[PDB]
C-alpha cells in the first residue's frame, strides 16, 4: 500500500504558543509563560472571563506597509506534530470527542497496516495564514513526500480535507509535471471549497460560532477576520457569477465584484488588503496534474446568500442551496472542468447526505479510500 500524507483544513490541527508580552488587555491575561502551551484546541481558554486573552494571542496583526501578517508583540505560535498524526487526529490534547478530527480515518489506516509517523504522516500548518505566508511548510511537505517515496517504495497519496484541498492544489500547481509524475500517486480531495464558499461573507460580517458555541459570535469574529485564510476563501468568479448577490441590505447589494465596499462597510478594511494579497495564489483554471478523486457532499442545506437589515445585524436571514452544509455544490463543477485539461484521470464521487466534517469519519468515505489505497 502506498504512503499517505494527510492535509487538514481550517482549525484542523493543534497550535502552540509562548508568551512574553509587554502589555495585556485585562489583568486576568497572562503576560509570560516559561514554555509553549496548547492554544488550539484548549476549551479552558475560551470561557467568557478569558476569551479576550485568547483572542489577543491568537489574532494575526496585519502590517499594511509590508503587506504581511505578524504575531502580536511577545507572542510566538508554532505548529506541533509535522510528520506525525497526533495533532490532526485530536485537536484537543485531552483527546476529547469534541476535537476528534482525523482520528477515525487514522484508526482505519492503522487497521489496514499503516504505521503512525512512518507510512502515514500528517502535514499540519498554521491555518490562520494563506499559502503566501507558509513557504517553509511547502518546502517541508515536498521533502517529506520525497522521503516517504524512498522509504516506502512508491509514490504518495495525498488526502486533504476542506481548505487543505486549496493548500494542496497550490502546492501541486507549483511543482513541475515530472516531479508530480514521479512522487504523487493520487490526490483524494474531501469537501474541497474550490472557488470559495458563500458562508465566508457571514463569518466576516457577523462571526460564525457554529463550530465553537462556547464563544460568542462577535468575540470569535475578531479571530476569524484576523486570519488571512478567511478572506482567501471568499467566492471567486471562476465558480460564481459576478452578478450573484451574496449579501443584500435595504440600501446596497454585495457581489464578488464588491469586496472592497463590503470590507469598508463592515469596518474591516484590512480584509480587502488580505483578499488582494491572496486572490491570485491559486491559478483559476490550472488542474493539479495528478490522478484526482473529488469527493463532495450533497443534500445538506448550505448557506448561499444573506439578508442583513444593516451591519451589524444580530440575526441575518439566510438563503440555502445544495452542498455539504459548508461547501456549496457549485465548487464540485471545478473538478469537472479539470477533466479536459489534464491527462490523469479525474473521478467525481457524490456523497449524498454527507455533512462537511462528518464525511471524515463516515464509513462510505473510508470504504472509498480503502479502494484507492489497497486496490481491491
Ligand atoms: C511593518 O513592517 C515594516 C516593514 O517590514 C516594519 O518596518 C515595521 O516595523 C512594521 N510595523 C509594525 C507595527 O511592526
Ligand atoms: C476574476 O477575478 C479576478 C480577481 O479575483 C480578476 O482579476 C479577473 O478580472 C476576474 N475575471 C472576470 C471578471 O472575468
Ligand atoms: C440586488 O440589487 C439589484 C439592484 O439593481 C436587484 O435588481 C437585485 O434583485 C438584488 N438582489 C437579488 C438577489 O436579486
Ligand atoms: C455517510 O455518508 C453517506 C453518503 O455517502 C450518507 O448517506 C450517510 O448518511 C452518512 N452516514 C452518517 C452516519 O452520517
Amino acid at each position: 500500500h502506498p504512503p499517505v500524507v494527510l492535509v487538514p483544513g481550517d482549525l484542523g490541527n493543534q497550535l502552540e504558543a509562548k508568551l512574553d508580552k509587554p502589555t495585556v488587555v485585562h489583568y486576568l491575561c497572562s503576560k509570560k509563560t516559561e514554555s509553549y502551551f496548547t492554544i488550539w484546541l484548549n476549551l479552558e481558554l475560551l470561557l467568557p472571563v478569558i476569551i479576550d486573552c485568547w483572542i489577543d494571542n491568537i489574532r494575526l496583526v496585519y502590517n499594511k506597509t509590508s503587506r504581511a501578517t505578524q504575531f502580536p508583540d511577545g507572542v510566538d505560535v508554532r505548529v506541533p506534530g509535522f510528520g506525525k498524526t497526533f495533532s490532526l487526529e485530536f485537536l484537543d490534547p485531552s483527546k476529547s470527542s469534541v476535537g476528534s478530527y482525523f482520528h477515525t480515518m487514522v484508526e482505519s489506516l492503522v487497521g489496514w497496516g499503516y504505521t503512525r509517523g512512518e507510512d502515514v504522516r500528517g502535514a499540519p500548518y498554521d491555518w490562520r495564514r494563506a499559502p503566501n505566508e507558509n513557504g517553509p511548510y511547502f518546502l517541508a511537505l515536498r521533502e517529506m513526500i520525497e522521503e516517504m517515496y524512498q522509504l516506502y517504495g512508491g509514490p504518495v497519496v495525498l488526502v486533504a480535507h476542506s481548505m487543505g484541498n486549496m493548500y494542496t492544489l497550490y502546492f501541486l500547481q507549483r511543482q513541475p509535471q515530472a516531479w508530480k509524475d514521479k512522487y504523487i500517486r493520487a490526490f483524494v480531495s474531501l469537501g474541497a471549497p474550490w472557488g470559495g464558499v458563500a458562508k465566508t461573507l457571514r463569518v466576516l460580517a457577523s462571526g460564525d460560532n457554529n463550530r465553537i458555541p462556547v464563544i460568542g459570535p462577535l468575540k470569535i469574529r475578531e479571530q476569524q477576520r484576523s486570519a488571512v485564510s478567511t478572506s482567501w476563501l471568499l467566492p471567486y468568479n471562476y465558480t460564481w457569477s459576478p452578478e450573484k448577490v451574496f449579501v443584500q441590505t435595504p440600501t446596497i447589494n454585495y457581489t464578488l465584484r464588491d469586496y472592497r465596499k463590503f470590507f469598508q462597510d463592515i469596518g474591516f478594511e484590512d480584509g480587502w488588503l488580505m483578499r488582494q494579497d491572496t486572490e491570485g495564489l491559486v491559478e483559476a483554471t490550472m488542474p493539479p496534474g495528478v490522478q484526482l478523486h473529488c469527493l463532495y457532499g450533497t443534500g445538506v442545506p448550505t448557506p448561499d446568500s444573506f439578508y442583513y437589515e444593516s451591519f451589524p445585524d444580530r440575526d441575518p436571514k439566510i438563503c440555502f442551496g445544495d452542498g455539504d452544509g459548508t461547501v456549496n455544490l457549485k465548487s464540485a463543477l471545478q473538478c469537472q472542468a479539470w477533466q479536459s485539461r489534464q491527462e490523469h484521470q479525474v473521478l467525481l464521487q457524490e456523497l449524498p447526505g454527507s455533512e462537511h466534517i462528518e464525511m471524515l469519519a463516515n464509513a462510505t468515505t473510508l470504504a472509498y479510500l480503502k479502494r484507492v489505497l489497497l486496490g481491491p
